[PDB]
RNA sequence: AAAAAAAAA
RNA sequence: AAAAAAAAA
């Protein structure tokens, strides 16, 4: 038994917000929960 | 037994949100839950 | 047995929300639950 | 047994909203549920 | 057995909501479910 | 047993909605379940 | 038993929905079910 | 003088190629300038 | 002079390749230029 | 002069090549240009 | 003078290549410029 | 003289590569210009 | 002269390279110029 | 002259290379230059 | 003369590389020149 | 013929 | 009838 690069996982992973944003001149307001 | 790359992973896996933006000029929300 | 690259995968994966949005002069909300 | 790729997935995979947009002079929502 | 590239995936995949949207000046919404 | 290329897959695949939407000068909703 | 290409698929696949609409000066819904 | 919803273009708008593909077991090409 | 929706735009706008492909079980290429 | 909504462009855009493919079991090319 | 929202572009505005591309089991090449 | 949100831009804005892919089991390059 | 939110933006924008990619089980490459 | 809001920028902005990759199960490179 | 949030900026911002990964289990390299 | 969703700290 | 592109540090 030989195994070079082994990154064994389990269970459970969860990325739930994932956001790429570019705003060169802007007003901007990201994953933001304003409320009133 | 020879494995040379093996990222085993076993279970659940939720990448729920996943957004690219570019906004050059702008007003911009992302992913904002703006109430009233 | 040799597995030369083997990125085994078992369960549940779920990416529910994917937008690729370019808007260059914009004013705009990108998965935005504006609410009243 | 010799595999040379393989990205062996089993279970349920589910990728339920895809937009591509593009929208250089505008105002723009997307996947947004806006209510009232 | 040599197999050189295999993507085997068993189970359900969906992907349900598909949209391509250019609209270089315009108002729009993009999978909005807008209420009242 | 010798396969190039094998992307397997046994099961359900349902991709429901598709739109391809062009619209220079407009107002649009793609895929918008406005109600009232 | 020597397979070059085999996207091998057994089971369902459903693309219920494909609209292709170019509409250069335009008001339009694309399937959109507005309700009153 | 009111108006509604004005989305006046002036000038010219082209859209060459426009084709919708439905090819569920197939090996297909679409679009493509193949030479030699 | 009141205008409630002007998405004015003058001059020229080419949308060439527009292209709607579903194809469940396949080998495919799209608005691909393969030389030899 | 009261306008609510103006999105006003001038000039040239051209969003020449736009694709929606879905292919569920499949080996595919997109927008390639593979040449020998 | 008054205006409510004004995205006022001028000049020339160009996306070339959008593609929206779902592919569940698959070996896929996305924009690939391949050469030999 | 009143404006409320006016993201004015003036000049070239180019947005050239915008590609949206969801692929689940897979071997897959996005925009690779892979030579070799 | 009173304006409210004036993101003024004179001159070049150039977001050339936007990939969007979702894959859960898989061997990939984003923007990747390999060569030999 | 009152102004609430003034991100005023003048000149040249680039944002070349933007890339959002979710990869749950997977060898990836992301911008990767790899040579020989 | 009153401006209440004034961020002038003249002259030239360049963000070339933006790239935003998650890799739950995997062997990844981000922006990686890796030569032989 | 369809759908969906979500979330959080 | 078309196209394109790019890039970088």
């Amino acid at each position: 038994e030989i195994v070079y690069k082994s990154p064994v996982v389990s269970g459970d992973t969860s990325p739930r917000h994932l956001s790429n944003v570019s705003s060169t001149g802007s007003i901007d307001m990201v994953d933001s929960p304003q409320l009133a």
